[PDB]
């Protein structure tokens, strides 16, 4: 069965990660693509209910989130992950988990101890409308 | 359209074989089935866990949530479980009920024996017939 891919959105709270991810989801579902917004905050209620909010627990939450993304992508989904992921190592580990799974991984930086990504696939900035920004993610996936 | 979980339990009892053959037959019919293997999850998602009593319980708790997540995404989730104890199965069941996902317990007979499974698979049955019995349950 077909395999999906992951778009990982990193950036400070208030940078529009969840808004953009949700609009991309809607636009992809209209396309007939099984898109899915994977939010770590939701996972915290069930799967990840053992974790707290220490830095170590946040790293672990993200490590787990990257494996849930590869699992959903293995199941065919276009996974959209809005996660602050402030450390480069958070994003590097998620990238490595995807490489090992053979799942394509796109990093989108929603720009405003946050370590700024040097080489994202796409950098979004607040001049543009959320609709425009969503279309830029869509253009990235279709390129 | 929400999926469902089939939870296979038993001792070599043919659990992973029936789970795989059901997946294959469902995939041929255009049904999005998926075999969710706890040991595979231990190499990735659950790589933080050891093998203590508490760890084995946590591994099952997490597996049950992964199943509900996948079923919520529309998959028919097939779980060749290592869940010898009744309380294990009960926890998995409760997770599914709390999520509003239908849960089917399939006992691959040959450890606390299931008292009230949806289906009992008997070892005299050719594994084509066993998988077909599972599919018939799912299609009824």
């Amino acid at each position: 069965p077909p395999r999906g891919k992951t778009v990982w959105f990193t950036g400070l709270s208030g940078s529009g990660k969840s808004s953009v991810a949700m609009l991309v989801e809607r636009k992809l579902l209209e396309k007939g693509i099984s898109a899915y917004v994977l939010d770590g905050d939701n996972l915290r209620h069930g799967l990840n209910a053992d974790l707290g909010f220490s830095m170590a627990d946040r790293a672990e939450n993200l490590r787990r989130l990257s494996h849930v993304a590869t699992l959903l992508a293995d199941c065919g989904h276009l996974v959209l992950v809005p996660a602050i992921s402030p450390l480069a190592e958070h994003r590097a580990l998620a990238r490595k988990v995807h490489a090992d799974a053979g799942i394509d991984f796109f990093e989108v930086f929603c720009d405003t101890p946050y370590q700024r990504p040097k080489n994202p696939d796409l950098r979004l900035t607040p001049d543009r409308s959320i609709d425009e920004q969503a279309q830029e993610v869509i253009d990235l996936l279709e390129s």
